[PDB]
């Protein structure tokens, strides 16, 4: 006989899963709290969302108030404070959150970074954003710029 490893599955919605025997267990952090059915870590504290990480720390505030969630599965390189990786949902992956089962949302990116855009309008897509220039204008390489 063997217990089956139900984390292979990612069940854990936002959170980490602890497998155990005959069952498996999810776990929160901090800011977040189990729901219900105690497999989606349902978040409660906002947090800073970073645009970079640089040898032991995070840099460039993009954000002060995101559901890491949101920051981590779109344009986030880190968030909180202290600050862990991003890591986009292993289900939805980038551009999208999970919000039960393997059901998958788009994230607003002009919501976790009002600015995005340098000089331009954010413009939200399902799954990406763009920046939609004035008149007469066009988009630079990084697509984040209006010439
Ligand atoms: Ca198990
Ligand atoms: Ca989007």
């Amino acid at each position: 006989s063997a217990d089956i490893d139900e984390c292979e599955s990612s069940p854990c919605i936002n959170g980490v899963c602890k497998n155990s025997p005959g069952s498996f267990i999810c776990e929160c952090s901090s800011e977040s709290t189990l729901d219900p059915t105690k497999t989606i870590c349902i978040e409660t504290i906002k947090g800073t969302c970073w645009q970079t990480v640089i040898d032991g720390r995070c840099e460039i505030n993009i954000n002060g108030a995101t559901l890491k969630s949101q920051c981590c599965s779109s344009l986030g390189a880190a968030w909180g404070s202290p600050c862990t990786l991003c890591q986009v949902d292993p289900i939805c992956g980038k551009g999208y959150s999970r919000i039960k089962g393997t059901q998958c949302e788009d994230i607003d990116e002009c919501e976790v970074f009002p600015g995005v855009c340098k000089n331009g309008l954010c413009v939200n897509t399902r799954g990406s954003f763009k920046c939609q220039c004035p008149s007469g204008m066009t988009l630079d390489a990084t697509g984040r710029i209006c010439l």
